[PDB]
């Protein structure tokens, strides 16, 4: 499965080499840049919790999925792994709870201490 090969072969992107974000490249992007801070992303993307049953698909959306890097408007997890990724590349992040949602959650639908796993497209980033 998609998890177990982050967990075994999976980059460990964090600052402080804790393992708390993983990553595989799934399909390699073109060219050479990664998006600065305060870029503004576009992605798609479907993401799940690792334990139990929740699934969630940007393919749902009837607008594409957009934000500005690096700026605290998704969790910890995507602004670093994000940040790591070049136009049209595909990766798999494998997060634990301290890059996510932490101790509190985001209950009901996010448990305490949830390991989350997201596969993520990245289409285009601008600068603002
Ligand atoms: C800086 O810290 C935070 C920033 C933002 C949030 C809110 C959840 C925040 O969710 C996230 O950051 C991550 C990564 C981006 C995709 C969504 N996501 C999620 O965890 C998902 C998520 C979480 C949600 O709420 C917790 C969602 O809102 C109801 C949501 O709606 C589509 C999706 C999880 C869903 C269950 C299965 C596991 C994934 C969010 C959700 C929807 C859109 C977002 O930005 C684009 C926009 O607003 O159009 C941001 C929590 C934060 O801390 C807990």
């Amino acid at each position: 499965g998609a998890p177990a090969t982050v967990t075994e072969q999976g980059e460990d992107i964090t600052s402080k080499k804790d393992r708390g974000v993983l990553k595989i490249v799934k399909r390699v992007g073109n060219g050479e840049e990664t998006p600065m801070i305060g870029d503004k992303v576009y992605v798609h993307y479907k993401g799940k919790l690792s334990n139990g049953k929740k699934f969630d698909s940007s393919h749902d959306r009837n607008e594409p999925f957009v934000f500005s890097l690096g700026k605290g408007q998704v969790i910890k997890a995507w602004d670093i792994g994000v940040a790591t990724m070049k136009k049209g590349e595909i990766a798999h992040l494998l997060i634990k709870p301290e890059y996510a949602y932490g101790s509190a959650g985001s209950l009901p639908k996010i448990p305490s201490n949830a390991t989350l796993f997201f596969e993520i497209e990245l289409l285009d980033f601008k600068g603002e």
